[PDB]
């Protein structure tokens, strides 16, 4: 679609304005050093009786309490997880807000599904990088930096784009390239990615490989290899050729087998049931059983987490991963 | 069934108690100016920090708060919404109750679901019109009023059936006919006929008329016309002259048509499916979830409203509507 | 779509033209005397052993035969049951035919399917109002209309569509509103329209829901409340406000059981069967199954009529309506 | 699997220590009181305002206060149902908890859903008895006891399964015998058996039975006699002899019928269906809808609970209860 | 229904009549002392080449023959296994009967599919304690007794009811309550009772629930208490307090987990088997099976003996049974 670069892109915006990072996580850090390093004015809004609080401090930053930062800063960038923002908003963010202040996220789900409704007046955007904190930072620091989105929710004021794209220019996001999405295309597409292949499918595919083989009485060190431990292989060459370059980087027999076969594993119920997993997203029925997971404390996720550290591929990858001196 | 009218009522059991009403919504408002315009001795209970509170003192009505109300009167007349009744009660109107007093409601839903448990020595009674707010107004201003339905759920004083009745000839629903029923009929037939037909079913209906119709080339306008709009004609005929007075005041082709192809719209299987909403309304799982709905922050609902909000049938019904000057 | 009003039209074309309308019914009547009060010259034409015939003459009516009436005119409105148009017209109006005349109708169901061919050198026009007679006259009265649609089937004289349109500002029609569809387009969304939702389907509905409710020991009277006399009351929202406005004007509880309940009774398979019953109407095999019922003597016909009117929700809504005042 | 008597345990990791009971229910009070008994120091923790505070002074106990009972023991033993245990642990219990004491239950479902977690240092373990309350107190009062379990979940001290076996020796399980187990697995089997066998699967079966003999035209009185009351006969045998002993101690008849008829009423659908109940129970999900049960109102249990008094097996069984004398 | 206790019968019918009690099982050695006891003249027919015959005489009852008890007494009551009543009846009884005697069971399995035909002038009637024999004597040697049923089934002498209701005065179950009832609805019930729920039911529930557990890697010994062993608790709840009155002597999680998941156990396959196995025994084919069963060798009963013996729930059941001292 449409990107913002660095030539595309200045700090006009964010130029004489308070930055109030809230979170010190991988993306907490990451995009608070980079803002910092290209010249913002950056607080880091923590609570003090936490782990990050004395972190945040240790790199140099000005750290201050969530309601301490919310009223210093014109912007107000939040970063802790999903389940947790409406109730730190509406209690510590929300009284310090003003006319002219700025809303952003890097992960639209709250705005979206109503757990945190803005002020009038307050601009809402998003500042999100494609890229996990770690890599942000890395990059950042060597002159490039890592593909990021931008949306704008709400342009109160009028410069929310440029507020935006100025946070984007300071986190390094631009030099890689930058587009321009809604916060309901990031959150549906995030969530039904993570669910559908990111996370959910792709282990219940290396899950079924796996018993499949262990099952028929191959050895599961050797299972693990060839449903798991050689992915690695094909998704790092997918990501940086596409699907032609892999076909063309593996052997034939093993382009003949994965394009003959590979239908049979993605049948159509496979398919209808993705889009079942998009509506419930949609519509938000998926927010509501996570809303009530947490609310519920968290038995079932718990429970489940059990029984994924139970699995007969963790005990074998630990092994395997052990010898090879990965782990 | 059995009903009450004016000649069957009087208000010996209402006339020298006061009568709290809390909540000025369309039934609030209604009801309320009723009652005292019948010689009740009305007062009205509402939140300080509210917009009711100033128009409920606008028409000249004793505005007290919630507690204050509660405390004056000897029967609470509840009518704000059931999701937050339960809430409400317990904390501002049933630390005021004594023996003597009389709870009274519009809606069975929080009675029946054990949201609303009433101290020992209270009677529990329901005054429902059948009519909207605005109607049950402005029938009572004509001198005629609107059918209504009339409960007794505990009879601890001994006039429990007389105080509904009372209230029932104040707010003028015992001029058109009153019909004793129970609180559990009221609510699982009203939760029914909403889900099942008054509010879903014929949605859905006109959903897939309308999209049959556009999914095969026809006009949006002329397919809202026929699916949408023209449904008020069959209905106030229905609702004047019944099913067959509908039949003979419709062409004979419709007719005939109607006849012949309805029973292939409402197949078995949707036969079936209304038999499973009712035993959820029964059995309280639909109570649970709607409760859960709100306790998890009405993610759920908030995206289908905004689904429902981008249907074709919304855009052109309001160019329609617009054009015509309904909207 | 394009809309023609007031501003848009004239009567130009209909001028020094005399209009026969054919039919005293409850449209015949009201059109009529629209344009004959619109300043049109109209003569009804009508049975002189016939019912309407002296209702015609009460009015003020220039009252003649039906040939005579042909004869006379130069357009010829037609306003009798689509079941018998064929027959009357091919005795008795298409000798009294020349070159010049117009043939119009409010509904195209003859025309469409060949019943009615008309002779070269006449045009076929539509005007068809979107309201019953009653309300046709009645708008008019008031120096409103009500919203119509218009069509050309056959232009040989080159102002078919001047003549329709002139009708159009007679009738009233143009005051709200007057948009131009086509001959099959009005009658397939017609017949689809009250066979599958505005006649068959909501009938169909709603002696299913309650039905469901009787058949579960639901007393009979609260049955149809909620299933039936209730609904209009959703149905008028819905007609002035759409169904948004709708939902915003019903409690929160009837919303989310609406929304969440809807798609469980219209089914895949009442949607599949809404496909046929539109090729049905669009490969003209109703229409031969209409014409065959009234060959045959509409045994069939009158058989589901007793059915219908032996109904129980046909009884207790009759007492219901009795007590109301409302039958 | 391996058991624990008299011989096999001692009172030495108890002697000087003090134990406090929570909870004066049926295994509250028979559990204090033997342990009492037994030489063991024991206060007993409830609420001031409660019913069961009176009744735990008159049986002579130190009763205490919920924080001032988790104070002053070394080992704390909840017995409070599992719905509300977490929120009166994590307020009135783990403030006062330090390193070295331990914390005792009869049931795991806290600990194994991680409502409850222990501070770093504390012992978790179980003392279940698998008799009600009254069976306990009656055994140990005639110098035996009742079958019971143990279970060490964190040995932090060193002598967690002595505590354990200690208690069991006070309450006199160890006079029967005491097996070893996991919380997971007492949780997950208790769990499966009340839903599939116990309480649901029979209560079921026995509704089945009776309504076919009822629907069929027998004598409710009869059916009842056949399908519920006779019922407890086969079971004390099964109880006492095993299977084996109870169809050698019935009719052939009946045991030829039985043993031919049963694979009929507990299909292989009734088989995948006890396997997904157990997955349920297994993986939280089961947890989660009972924690929001409460949550929500108990609204879905207390319907339940209406419809299940409203059965008629309920009242013939009452009238028949009443004539033998039995209630 | 209607219940005669000792106020309402007499031993009239009885006094001056010599009862022969054919059987000393359970019920022929319970209702003969207790009829003996009672004053009733009592003579016992055995075989003498049996065991039985030995321990009748050391009661102190008159020993016969069955021929000489039958040529004897007036009424002979028949307590012997329903499989070969038939075959000791037409050759040992029949012969030795007169008009005016009466023909007694406990059981009318016989007398109802025809495997015995009275002659003309004999009665028949029924006598059936609803409580074992040992019970059965127990109670009446407390001055109470157990709840039975009366029947009568050929009147020719005209005091059968008379006739059955002394000797079930006799026998002690007057005292509890004797219900009227015919042979057709003790037999159908009871073979439904004993196939569907009582024996062949229970124990396919209890053995799909310990197979599920043990299955999925659970403790035998465990699974053993959870879907054997704690039933006979739930029973003897439902025994004395009904169902209402289990639930509310269990766990809530109990309740909650029984309501919701039992109706997935029993699921409508087994309602439907249910129905066709009351046809089968309405229809008599039961009876056909179960009597070929006996005429063939009992082949098939002895291995499923064989296999019931071989289970592992039994051998587990033995182990936990002897920790215990229950066997
Ligand atoms: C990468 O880590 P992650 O983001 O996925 O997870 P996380 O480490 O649990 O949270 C990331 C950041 O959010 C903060 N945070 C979490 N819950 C919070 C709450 N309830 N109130 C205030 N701050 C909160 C954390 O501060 P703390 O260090 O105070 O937890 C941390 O700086
Ligand atoms: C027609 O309107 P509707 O009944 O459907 O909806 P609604 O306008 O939202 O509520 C109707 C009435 O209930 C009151 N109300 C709503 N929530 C309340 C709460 N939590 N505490 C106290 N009063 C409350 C409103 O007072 P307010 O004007 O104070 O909201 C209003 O008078
Ligand atoms: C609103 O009424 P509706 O239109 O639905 O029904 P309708 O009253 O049966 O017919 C409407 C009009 O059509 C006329 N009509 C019906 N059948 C006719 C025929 N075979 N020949 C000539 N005129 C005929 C009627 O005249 P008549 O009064 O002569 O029937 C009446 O004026
Ligand atoms: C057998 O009875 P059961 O165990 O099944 O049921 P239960 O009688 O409702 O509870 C058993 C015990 O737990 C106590 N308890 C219940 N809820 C409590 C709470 N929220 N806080 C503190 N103590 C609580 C009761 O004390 P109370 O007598 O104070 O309720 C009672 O001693
Ligand atoms: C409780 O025991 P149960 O009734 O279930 O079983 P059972 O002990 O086998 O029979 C109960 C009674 O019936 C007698 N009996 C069984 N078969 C007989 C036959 N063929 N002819 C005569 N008497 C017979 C037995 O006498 P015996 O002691 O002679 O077998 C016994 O007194
Ligand atoms: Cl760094
Ligand atoms: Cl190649
Ligand atoms: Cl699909
Ligand atoms: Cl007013
Ligand atoms: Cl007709
Ligand atoms: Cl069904
Ligand atoms: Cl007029
Ligand atoms: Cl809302
Ligand atoms: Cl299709
Ligand atoms: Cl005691
Ligand atoms: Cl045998
Ligand atoms: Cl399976
Ligand atoms: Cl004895
Ligand atoms: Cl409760
Ligand atoms: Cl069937």
């Amino acid at each position: 679609m449409k990107v913002f670069y660095d030539s595309d892109t200045t700090f006009d915006a964010v130029k004489d304005k308070t930055i109030a990072v809230i979170g010190y996580g991988s993306q907490g850090r990451a995009q608070s050093l980079n803002m910092k390093d290209s010249g913002l004015k950056v607080v880091v809004g923590l609570r003090p009786n936490g782990a990050s609080w004395n972190k945040a401090k240790e790199d140099g930053h000005e750290v201050l309490s969530i309601e301490e930062a919310a009223e210093k800063a014109d912007i107000i960038h939040i970063l802790i997880p999903d389940e947790i923002q409406g109730d730190v908003y509406n209690k510590q963010i929300k009284p310090y807000l003003k006319e002219g202040k700025t809303l952003s996220f890097s992960h639209g789900y709250n705005i979206h599904y109503g757990y945190i409704v803005p002020p009038e007046g307050v601009n809402v955007v998003m500042v999100a990088p494609k890229s996990p904190g770690a890599m942000v930072r890395r990059t950042y620091e060597e002159g490039f930096g890592v593909p990021g989105l931008v949306c704008v929710e709400k342009d109160a004021t009028g410069d929310a784009l440029d507020i935006a794209l100025g946070m984007a220019k300071g986190v390094g996001l631009t030099r890689a390239g930058v587009i321009q999405t809604t916060f309901r295309e990031e959150t549906e597409t995030d969530l039904f990615g993570e669910q559908a292949v990111l996370c959910g499918g792709v282990t219940e595919l290396i899950k079924a490989g796996f018993e499949t083989l262990v099952e028929a009485g191959y050895s599961p060190e050797m299972a693990y290899f060839e449903t798991c431990h050689e992915l690695k292989l094909i998704i790092d060459l997918i990501y940086q050729k596409g699907f032609a370059g892999m076909w063309n980087d593996v052997s034939n027999t093993a382009e003949y087998g994965g394009l003959t076969r590979r239908s049979r594993v993605i049948n159509e119920q496979s398919r209808q049931e993705m889009r079942k997993i998009l509506k419930e997203i949609q519509d938000g029925r998926f927010t509501k059983e996570w809303a009530l997971e947490n609310i519920s404390g968290k038995a079932h996720l718990n429970s489940m987490r059990r029984i994924e550290s139970e699995l007969l591929i963790e005990e074998v990858g630990a092994k395997l991963r052990k010898m090879c001196g990965l782990q």
